[PDB]
């Protein structure tokens, strides 16, 4: 029409070759069709590093205060990215950050295609990974006991009683650390879960180590058996859908033989390594989609993986690359179409389910980045590097004029 | 006659696991050799007299005589003690097993030429390097019902405390604590180095060391450190690499590979790993499970568990089609060494059938349930567990 905005779209830019490719998505797919609104914030290792990681907090603050925002893909240093780009310090990661700020549970979904089989035999079926977004190692406290001794965990309350547990007693070079959670988030978690099998009509399933964490797991599933029977075992029921509780090991192991379709929970920790697991199996990593949904009603779209370093490296080498920008692409119009049915503007709505419906009927039709290609059946018509697929979807786009 | 010095340590489970015990002893082993054993019944029902003094006394015994063959148990949860007749939540006896020899649980399929991995691109199988010791299997947990500051505490012999802060909290919340030691991770790093070349296949490591910036990132300096000064050349010198990378990134990885390599695990995704691997090559019983302390003792072992859901079902009319494979490679696994060591070449010869004789029977289509819905051509009997042992004797 262009197409209006009421509300802008907090925009958190990202690192590496993801932060190349956020630029020729908007350019091509989105400004052509939309008057983009945003407020940017340029989340990129430099400019965090520049003003001593303050800019995430910002980004946060304006998520919470304008209600959805979309994120690009960002390096957490370690002691080689400190090196590699003369770091101050070794930031924490700003999906930490945002999500602690946020709370909530992120769900990732792979991005399915008709030529694209699993790499799990029996799975037909899509598999939702609902991810703590809050707490556990994200928030960690860490020593190195380079002289050992006695390690613990203390508690103070706010009146000054303090509660102690030994680890372990050492006399040699040892490491701690200690995690947290709360009762509250935990609970906003199990009901998100809730929330989400019902309104999509597939079971829930979610297992910790409840056996060896007596306390801690163990307090996640009395949690999620409390909230099912107190407030959603009749509507399950229902609905037909079932919620079914086992330890991590065993659930992983039944997961390798499932034929897929189900909501699986997970703590934060663990749906990160296996939401890659089941993005990677059903595809590639960059065919998935991701949303943090937070209790206190904001919403963050982002891509899973990670900011692709080594076809960076070809990039600044002047090479053409095939990286994948699919959940870069869904990740905005995850974005937009929410800030649209926030605001009434249906037609931003329209466009993202059109921009989906493209890029899903563009790979299935032979045109794609080379991660598919390696898997597709049959064979690709065109391998394309990561500006000829954006082109391509943008001449879709315009062939609707839209 | 029947084969014959030390006892090799025997340890004992719960549930539908120690029901097939008698079964492979008495039938496979039993009517075939002299059978020395130190035995400790580490029943949930046991355990709970002894208040667990009896999984101490057993990891003692293994300390003692050098090699260990324990049943699957189970590790009880505020269920199992509405459960059973429980004075506690006792602490895992594997847990307490691990913690007191230490080491690498090295963890492998039993592979069989008529069962296709679930996942496509696995051709070659894949080991988990599981490291034994410390992490959340030895936790100090609070739930902290009145919040409060959440911090963990370090004092050293000298007197020297160091606090770092979890986070300050105004409302409930739950803490854990962890720890490992220096020695051990190099150990395991080693333990998985060593495998490596003793075996030729590339090494795969991945921890969360950028979240986990002091714990996590230890592990990976420690590897990459004992690497560049003992094995960067050993490795390219057996046509081998060491590869590094992040948890989520290298099981993203693991859906793609060819497989055919160590993968090396922390003691929790060694936990998880295991069985994600063991399942997608066929099935969990087909698995290997072996203990190799730094000190170095053994304890070979199931891997899985007791099957609940399975012992009841038992408790009615015997459906059992269980799959023993484990509990016995266990034993041709723990003889092939409780032998190796008493010098005897005349066990090892035996142990290298009792296995190669379980295999060319599933090879050539009898086999239990778990087995027969996922081999090709289809399965020619399914045999129950009780009808499959009686199929491995007995020439
Ligand atoms: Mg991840
Ligand atoms: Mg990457
Ligand atoms: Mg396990």
């Amino acid at each position: 029409m262009k197409i209006q905005m009421k509300t802008p779209l907090v925009e958190l830019d990202g690192d590496e070759m993801t932060r190349v490719l956020w630029p020729l998505i908007k350019d091509k797919l989105l400004l052509p069709f939309i008057d983009l609104q945003t407020e940017y914030y340029d989340l990129g290792i430099e400019e965090r590093d520049r003003t001593n990681d303050q800019i995430t907090i910002d980004a946060a603050e304006a998520i919470k205060k304008y209600g959805v925002g979309v994120k690009n893909a960002t390096i957490t240093p370690n002691q080689d990215r400190v090196e590699e780009y003369g770091l101050k310090e070794q930031w924490k990661s700003p999906n930490a950050t945002v999500r602690a700020m946020l709370d909530g549970t992120v769900f990732r979904k792979p991005i399915m295609v008709k030529n694209i089989k699993p790499s799990v035999r029996s799975w037909q079926k899509p598999i939702v990974v609902g991810r703590h977004a809050y707490g556990d190692f994200y928030k960690n406290a860490e020593i190195f006991a380079e002289a050992g001794g006695k390690l613990e965990i203390v508690v103070t309350d706010k009146n000054g009683k303090e509660t102690r547990q030994t680890i372990m007693e050492v006399d040699e070079p040892a490491i701690v650390q200690g995690i947290h959670n709360t009762v509250a988030s935990i609970g906003h978690f199990a009901r998100a879960c809730f929330e989400y099998s019902l309104d999509q009509k597939i079971d829930c399933w979610f297992a910790t180590k409840d056996t060896i964490s007596k306390q801690y797991d163990q307090r996640f599933k009395i949690i999620f058996e409390e909230i099912f029977a107190q407030e959603y075992k009749e509507k399950f029921a229902a609905a037909g859908i079932e919620y079914f509780y086992t330890l991590i090991d065993d659930v992983v192991a039944r997961m390798m033989k499932t034929e897929g379709g189900m909501l699986w929970a997970c703590k934060n920790y663990d749906g990160d390594v296996m939401s890659d697991m089941v993005a990677s199996a059903f595809g590639s990593l960059a065919m998935m989609s991701s949303v943090l949904v937070s209790p206190y009603g904001y919403f963050e779209y982002e891509a899973a993986h990670g900011t692709v370093q080594r076809h960076y490296y070809q990039h600044l080498k002047g090479e053409r690359t095939s990286t994948n920008p699919v959940a870069l692409i869904y990740a905005w119009t995850g974005a937009l179409r929410k800030r649209g049915e926030l605001d009434g503007t249906p037609d931003l709505c329209a466009f993202c389910d059109s921009l989906e419906a493209i890029t899903i009927e563009c790979i299935e039709s032979g045109y794609m980045t080379g991660d598919l290609a390696r898997i597709c059946e049959p064979a690709a018509i065109k391998v394309l590097d990561s500006i000829e697929f954006i082109d391509e979807l943008g001449k879709r786009l315009q062939q609707l004029n839209k």
